[PDB]
């Protein structure tokens, strides 16, 4: 079956671990130690079609930058994920979605901005600012949550589906 390589990135504290183990076990981990980095796998149906989900939860720097290189290279979608409460990570997008491109040399890198911890009131990155920076890059934009699971599906599935419309050119 068809294999989809995602790719998890964003700022350390973000969610992405917890994001990640939701999607794979619909579980909420608050405590999963920021330093790991691991691949997930997952057999699902999306839009009828049985695939598989080979996710990468990255962790940041790298022993070597040949081996970011490598997942960046290798993977097909990447989910930039940021904190809605972390303003900082939402600066932090910027530098990610360049480092993507530059290492895949490419300007059609299937991407979603994914703004998580919606579940808290607590906020410094209103909707409207991360939908402006979605619209300059022309990808979906999917406010999450990994505690309460909203949002969880849509964002690895539309990542999927990006994957899908880049691959049909
Ligand atoms: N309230 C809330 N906390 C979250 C959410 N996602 C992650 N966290 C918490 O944020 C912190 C960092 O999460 P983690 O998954 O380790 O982030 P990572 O460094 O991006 O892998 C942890 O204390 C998690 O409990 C969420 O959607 N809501
Ligand atoms: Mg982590």
């Amino acid at each position: 079956m068809t294999e989809y390589k995602l790719v998890v990135v964003g700022a350390c504290g973000v969610g992405k671990s917890a994001l990640t183990i939701q999607l794979i076990q619909n579980h909420f981990v608050d405590e999963y130690d920021p330093t790991i980095e691991d691949s997930y796998r997952k057999q699902v149906v999306i839009d009828g079609e049985t695939c598989l989900l080979d996710i990468l939860d990255t962790a940041g720097q790298e022993e070597y930058s040949a081996m970011r290189d490598q997942y960046m290279r290798t993977g097909e979608g990447f989910l930039c994920v940021f904190a809605i409460n972390n303003t900082k990570s939402f600066e932090d997008i910027h530098h990610y979605r360049e480092q993507i491109k530059r290492v895949k040399d490419s300007e059609d890198v299937p991407m979603v901005l994914v703004g998580n911890k919606c579940d808290l009131p607590s906020r410094t990155v209103d909707t409207k600012q991360a939908q402006d920076l979605a619209r300059s890059y022309g990808i979906p934009f999917i406010e999450t949550s990994a505690k309460t699971r909203q949002g969880v599906d849509d964002a690895f599935y539309t990542l999927v589906r990006e994957i899908r419309k880049h691959k049909e050119k």
